[PDB]
């Protein structure tokens, strides 16, 4: 399983999003197929970031609330990095 670190301004994002309701067992079930390096169910859609030159990936925990994501395969290691809208994120 990939090592799972998060990132500064992701976990402002999640503890606001708590804050707000958000389910973090939806959180769990996403971030765990991925850090195992399964295929996600239909629902979360999964691409690349285009304009992240770096290979930053978008997972639809909900059609507009975005798991920004980075798999470091070099160090094993999935990286959260944001948790929000697109209006908020971009
Ligand atoms: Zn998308
Ligand atoms: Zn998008």
């Amino acid at each position: 399983m990939l090592t799972i670190e998060t990132s500064k301004k992701f976990d402002k994002d999640l503890k606001i999003l708590v804050k707000n309701g958000f389910d973090l067992k939806l959180l769990y079930k996403v971030v765990g197929n991925l850090a195992t390096e399964q295929p996600l169910a239909p629902k979360y859609k999964d691409h690349p970031l285009k304009g992240g030159l770096k290979d930053f990936r978008e997972c639809h925990l909900k059609p507009d609330l975005l798991l920004v994501y980075q798999i470091k395969k070099q160090e094993n290691t999935l990286f959260l990095v944001r948790l929000g809208s697109h209006s908020e994120l971009f």
